[PDB]
């Protein structure tokens, strides 16, 4: 019983990677593009981009370990540990060619280590809407002159005593609606039905826990990344960020400039955090154009 | 009925102030000292200090509007609005003489405006464990290299859509233990029994809502204080802060220096946010000695 509708011409499937059963949706022909979702979401956030990309690329969108229909990681939730699963999953499908990688939100946290450690395996890199975990995240404000800040949820979710799971259980739909909308410019794109689907998925007890375990591991990821970042990324890279309420703005490119030699960035006015949903048309266009300046049947 | 046990020789009473019934506990004789509690607690946080002070002073410990057994404010929850209720209450018992003030946590927010606006009514002042609302609060981090930060709850509590009440309703006892202990160094003083007392009080629906309204008015209080702070405090002031896990550390005194001409500060080692309970002996000593420099 699929959690989300699969686009025509795509298949929902599973692969075991290091003893962990990962779910993914795959379609298209050509060089591989892997699309990695973030918090509060699943592979489905890419469902609009996928059919367009599948015109020129083989497209795979996995569920992060513990989220959607993927099993929890058997190692842990730090960036380096999760990155191994996504890397080996990608290699099962693109053993002989480098693949492209597109990541959003915590998808960035869970891919950066495998990108920096396997540069030859990565053709092109698109990162949108989330800091690479590093010391910069310690600068975001707890509170603003206009109300709640952008990332006070880092503390909420990282807190022990299962704080987040305990408070949110039974209110998963309620919390996710508030969180999505507080980080959105365009809230209308999030129908009652869309919110129901996302809320139902992450409300699975193991998925609600997984959601926050990514955050409880964030400081470890920061420490891991302090070593990894000694090696600059050398592949062509694009960043995207929303310019509206909820978005990262100029931060995305400014940070990436410290990690990547070859990088370009766009800020999308009128869009918040949830680029694939709030600003599907322009986001899709920028991604496709960026990736299509390489190999693609 | 009483939510918390009154110390021997003290009385629990109520006083109507601008149409709001304030609960307070009072005892002792001599010049008035008013002790104002903060978030997650009630007058009861002062119960160990009160008997000692009552040997030299008349001591009054009110419940903040909406919290403990006090009615919610009729005007609003900004510091300037709430401070009126507290000033008028104090002045009923000390109409012809200045009084002393001790405040903790959001008790600071709710007294600063009455202090700066009525400087002659305040003999001596002790503030502990909370920023005066001003632009400095926008500089605290959402997240730290050790985990959850000191004041991320500002955003949580101020969030729209009654986010905090909705998530916390029915889990008040769970949430309060986590909040208190995460902001403590000496966690062992918060026994299950004491936590039960505090949780039962703030679990009253109007109290849970009041708790968060103070944070929802925080930006307004910052705006209010921007004007009020053009005038420095002239009376003797002392700040205390915890030096341990969950404490404000050197921030307390450094900020107060911008507000007061006459200030001395102490950071108490191995104590977090909840000084009256985590570090009763040294905290009580410091307050009693400081206030006893005045007649």
């Amino acid at each position: 019983a699929e959690e989300f509708p699969v686009p025509n011409g795509f298949e929902s499937a599973y692969r075991e990677v290091d003893g962990v059963k990962l779910h993914y949706v795959k379609g298209g022909q050509g060089p591989l593009v892997m699309l990695v979702h973030g918090f509060g979401q699943t592979w489905y956030e890419w469902h609009q981009l996928m059919p367009e990309l599948a015109k020129r690329f083989t497209v795979i969108a996995p569920d992060l370990p513990g989220l959607g229909q993927s099993e929890p990681p058997k190692t842990g939730y730090s960036g380096e540990q999760v990155a191994v699963y996504l890397h080996k999953l990608a290699r099962q499908f693109s053993p002989d060619r480098p693949f492209d990688l597109v990541a959003h939100s915590i998808g960035i946290w869970n891919t950066y280590p495998m990108v920096v450690k396997n540069q030859a395996d990565i053709a092109r890199l698109v990162y949108m809407e989330a800091p690479i975990p590093d010391a910069r995240i310690y600068r975001f404000p707890a509170f603003t002159a206009q109300g709640e800040s952008l990332v006070w949820h880092f503390s909420f979710f990282a807190a022990d005593d299962r704080l987040a799971e305990t408070l949110i259980a039974g209110k998963e739909r309620f919390f996710l609606e508030h969180f999505i909308k507080s980080h959105a410019s365009n809230t209308e794109v999030f129908s009652e039905r869309l919110l129901d689907l996302y809320a139902r998925s992450y409300a699975k007890p193991h998925s609600l826990n997984a959601s926050f375990e990514y955050y409880r591991a964030l400081n470890e990821s920061v420490r891991q990344n302090a070593e990894l970042a000694k090696t600059r990324l050398q592949m062509p890279t694009m960043t995207l960020a929303g310019g509206g309420h909820g978005g990262m703005g100029t931060f995305q490119l400014e940070q990436m400039k410290a990690y990547a030699e070859d990088v370009e960035g766009h800020v999308l006015p009128g869009c918040g955090h949830w680029l694939p949903e709030e600003c599907a048309a322009p986001m899709n266009r920028l991604v496709i154009d960026f990736l299509s300046r390489g190999r693609h049947h």
